[PDB]
């Protein structure tokens, strides 16, 4: 009857599942399953992640707006304010589009799993609190400043990916691990400004408790170093044995336990989440088997069924193909349990995929150039006279600084340089031959090659034209192309080409774990907007105060000058700094944010992505 | 006949070896091993490892001489030169020394086995070129300066330790596999540089090649981050994503590489050589085996003589006495060699042992009291009164500090104070009651704090003797001390006892691989003294340079001031500033000597210093 073609819409459903990864529970019904197959498809996705993309670009649009070619202070025009109809007309259709996700994701679980599941309690409470800021948003008028909805966005994010969810319940399980050193880095820095108050009482860094407090935070990360110790050892020699043994405490082994502590108890908890999603995979072999096993209602399951079930799945050719012959190999045996996740551990097999080269209608000078070309010499062979065009440049270089930069000589330059894009262009031609278009497009590194031999031959007679012989200009632009050419010998090299292919494969493990670094930031731009917006106006400063240097770049004011103040305090550089000016210009309680920021960027985040990275970089040799 | 004990004493020798990790490879003769006994004892080796103190230490005493209050150029005096003669006569003393050393430690060995061995072949050329040197030194004049045998000396100090021999050897077998990334690090560094000249020429830190060249290597490294950003980014909004790229790929990743490479390989080969000294431990057990089973001439040995040989050797108390009694445990058993190798796994137990509380005349005033003192809550309630004598300075510091700094009040100060003097002076006399004399100097955490409560009683009534109520420096060193007495919660609190206790256990591992440091400061201080001695003079400055910053005491005159200057360059904060002097005083081609400086010391040793602790931190949790 209807339950031949039921069971087997049964088990397409969860050897798809057994792919990428997601868990058996749902609630399987006859017309759910043409809903769940276009939910997980790459084409209802491909908006949903685009969608939370836009999101966070509006940020860049709404009121105090960053559409501004420069971002100074002193001299800069408004920005383009927006009519305030449409910077919250383009939230609520975002919004809409979730307002289908929650019903969706909620429709296709049971209710039972609704309310045990925490996230989804999140993703609603998230959903409905927006969905009232955006009414009083537009309801009173369009000039509240506050956005508390601005801050929510970033939930959307972390809502979608499945990866950015196991490693923020990973953090969780460590800090608990941290407050034997939080607490032993607190009475060392606690300890050390009354012992240094009372020194130095018989400096200008010292004559107060929250100054010595806030000099001994900043040289705790040596951002000050020789700085905070020449007032008191240019007094007397012994005093630098106090400012030694205390960055050699704090600085040197107290930071770097914080370091190496959160990360080995971050290494254990993400492992046995990591194994937990390899366990999902074994299930959906397990689950299609019993299914499949209940189309007889020996052990074991018809292949005539299995013919049909891996022909509807959605899969790649060969992985189709290697399939396909197997269930074709066997007769009328009962493929049992063992021998059918026997069968599924073709899954892993990378695949290499190549195609043939072209002959022409003549044999003799056909095969005697194919011979030479394909030797790997000749993409050799032009490695060097790239290096030979780069060196000119560098001869061109140190020369004309020494005159005035008026540029005395460019006829010399331009007639080496036209010669090696002829010798360029000859690349192209001679090697679409040996292999064929459709072969010397099919390899990745000639792609960034050949792209780059037509925009200098457009580039090259495009300043012939005008000028037979701005045209410094143009020249300027043609030398930059050729050092952007020169990457091509990274590929090529013997040890150079694996140390590329293997951060190449990293990429699909960096979109989880640097996917935080983008709600990290999102959360401390729109708070850091919210309290320094206007704060620094510009209307004979000591030399090393922030007026002195010309630092009025690093604002507030918008949504992209936020990104790159919260930059420069990522790496730790100079906040000695920032900490003077927003002291001195808003208060002296701004100091809890700057330190907040060092302690989630600088400490926690910033060492914990590169430990993951790099350690699973060697691991994959 | 006498083969009887020069089988002993051939067995004493080989079990002592077996203690020490020492190899089996002697000329074993009767008069030998009364020379070798006393080579490797504890009062030969006490002098050994004195004199090479004495050597390193004559480099503050020669005639760029360190001993001076200050190290300015401004105001200093003239430091007391010392007459030529003593200088040169103890380096001669403390290399008569080492030519015993030498020929002890040739003579007890092959002259086979020491053609083999180029450490010997090395510590002999340099033993002789030192001594061709101080010929030299006195025999023209005491008038040179370069001193070429000063280099030598920290050679003495690799000749003397075997686990500084062995990480030596370790970091060689490291650096072939640097070079896939020191090439990749320099054509990153390369490019840049081109690319960078050729977009700010349509800011003064681009306007050459030599200067744009050193402003991306400081920029690698994150010393003038924002710095390097402000007059292209305050031009244009979109130019800070050429130095958010750079350092990203530069200073966060290929720097951090270059740190994981040299380490994973590093953890490899050194585990490979520490594998190798355990196995001589079991060999000198083997070893032991083989001449006294010849002691016959079953398949064992006679326990009669193996009272004997366990009586003689060095070790210590029930290290002995586990032994003794496990001999005396067996009859007339041979005891094979597998028994052998059983017997000795009693030398890997760490041992307590502490002292009995002590009676008086009575009894019941004298059980009343430990049942309460014992019970680790008397030096719990030690400790907060320890954080109210601590707030009490806290309360102080911070009202004097809103008035002019000349204390108009201490009267409040010291009539607190002296009150827990009284407190802090009954905690050593109720507690010595408690435990007994010898019992409470047994406690090491007890003579810590017991000490401190003899100087404070000292002090407290030395300022009330001449003051009956200076006086303010007085009362200062009085404060200074309770800070420091607060260090005793550290042993006393349950989370930080054993994160003390471990790294208390990594001093007997910190003593060789901290020795490097040692050497790597020795060498470049004297080629620092022979470089820079004499070329800043000082006799309006730009606001960012060496001049108007006071840094005028980070000279190269002495080797007090050296090991200070380099101190500040390996903390790589303001190294530009350096880079700036030391090119306008001494040259531009001064910049390989600060540039190799950051390579070996910020680069390859602090950073496999602190990986090689704190993974044996972690590793013994
Ligand atoms: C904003 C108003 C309230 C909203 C707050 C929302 C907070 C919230 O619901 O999270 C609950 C879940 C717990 O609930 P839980 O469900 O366990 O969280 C994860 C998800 O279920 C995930 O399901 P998938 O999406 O299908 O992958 C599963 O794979 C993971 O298991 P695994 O580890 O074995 O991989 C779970 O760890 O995770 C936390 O424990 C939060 C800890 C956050 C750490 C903070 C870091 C400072
Ligand atoms: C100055 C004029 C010339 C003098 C130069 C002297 C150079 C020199 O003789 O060393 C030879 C030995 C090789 O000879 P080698 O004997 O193998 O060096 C070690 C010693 O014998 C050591 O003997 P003990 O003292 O009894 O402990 C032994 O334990 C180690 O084995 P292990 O690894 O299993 O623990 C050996 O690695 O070690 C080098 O291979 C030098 C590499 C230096 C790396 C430089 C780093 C940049």
């Amino acid at each position: 009857a209807a339950r031949w073609d039921l069971c087997i819409d049964q088990a397409v459903v969860f050897i798809e599942d057994a792919i990428q990864y997601r868990s058996i529970n749902h609630r399987v019904d006859a017309s759910s399953m043409w809903l769940y197959r276009r939910y997980y498809s790459n084409v209802c996705q491909r908006t949903l992640s685009f969608t939370i993309f836009l999101i966070l670009f509006l940020a860049f649009i709404e009121t105090p707006s960053s559409l501004t070619s420069t971002a100074d202070v002193r001299y800069r025009a408004a920005p383009w304010e927006p009519p305030c109809g449409l910077t919250e007309s383009v939230e609520v259709l975002c919004l809409l589009v979730f307002a289908a996700d929650l019903s969706v994701k909620g429709y296709l679980f049971g209710w039972a799993h609704f309310q045990k599941n925490l996230w989804l309690l999140g993703y609603l409470v998230v959903l409905v609190v927006s969905l009232v800021d955006w009414t009083v948003s537009l309801s009173l008028v369009c000039h509240e400043p506050l956005r508390i909805r601005r801050l929510l966005r970033p939930f959307f994010l972390l809502q979608n990916s499945s990866m950015m969810k196991k490693t923020l319940k990973c953090i969780r399980w460590s800090l608990p691990e941290m407050a034997s050193v939080g607490l032993l880095l607190a009475i060392h820095l606690c300890l050390f400004t009354m012992f240094g108050m009372l020194l130095f009482a018989g400096l200008t860094y010292f004559q107060n408790l929250p100054e010595s407090l806030t000099s001994l935070l900043v040289l705790l990360t040596t951002a000050n170093n020789p700085d905070v110790m020449i007032p008191a050892y240019s007094k007397n020699r012994a005093y630098a044995i106090f400012f030694i043994v205390f960055t050699v405490i704090g600085s040197l082994f107290l930071m770097n336990l914080l370091t190496a502590i959160i990360y080995s108890q971050f290494r254990g908890y993400l492992m046995k989440s990591l194994q937990t999603s390899l366990f999902r995979r074994r299930l959906g072999t397990r689950a299609a088997f019993e299914v499949l096993s209940s189309m007889v209602g020996a052990v074991g399951v018809k292949p005539q069924n299995l013919l049909q079930v891996l022909q509807k799945v959605q899969l790649d050719s060969s992985h189709k193909q290697a399939m396909m012959e197997k269930v074709r190999s066997y007769g009328s045996v009962l493929l049992s349990a063992e021998e059918f996740q026997k069968l599924f551990n073709e899954l892993d097999r990378s695949v290499v995929k190549e195609h043939p080269p072209r002959p022409e209608y003549q044999s003799p000078f056909l095969q005697s150039a194919q011979f030479l070309f394909g030797h790997y010499y000749f993409d050799y062979l032009g490695n060097l006279i790239a290096l030979a065009n780069l060196v000119s440049i560098c001869v061109f270089l140190v020369l004309d600084a020494d005159v005035l930069p008026a540029e005395r000589d460019d006829f010399i330059l331009g007639i080496l340089n036209c010669v090696f894009i002829v010798y360029y262009l000859l690349e192209m031609l001679l090697k679409v031959f040996a292999l064929g278009l459709r072969g010397y497009l099919s390899y990745p590194s000639n792609v960034f090659d050949g792209l780059l031999t037509v925009v200098l031959l457009v580039l090259e007679i495009s300043t012939l034209a005008v000028y037979r012989l701005s045209l410094w200009d143009m020249t300027r632009m043609l030398n930059m192309l050729i050092v952007f050419r020169f990457l091509r010998i990274i590929p090529s090299m013997k040890p150079m080409a694996v140390v590329a292919s293997t951060v190449l494969g990293l990429v699909q493990n960096m979109r989880a774990f640097g996917g935080i670094l983008v709600v990290v930031y999102y959360v401390f731009a729109i708070i850091g907007i919210n309290l320094f917006r206007g704060v620094i106006v510009a209307l004979s400063a000591p030399c090393g105060s922030f007026e002195q240097l010309e630092y009025w770049a690093n604002n507030f004011d918008d949504f992209a000058a936020a990104l790159v103040t919260l930059w420069n305090l990522m790496v730790v550089n100079n906040w000695q700094v920032f900490l003077d000016a927003y002291r001195r210009y808003s208060g002296p309680w701004s100091k809890i944010y700057f330190v907040l920021w060092w302690l989630v960027s600088s400490v926690i985040w910033v060492n914990l992505f590169l430990a993951l990275i790099l350690e699973n970089f060697l691991h994959k040799w």
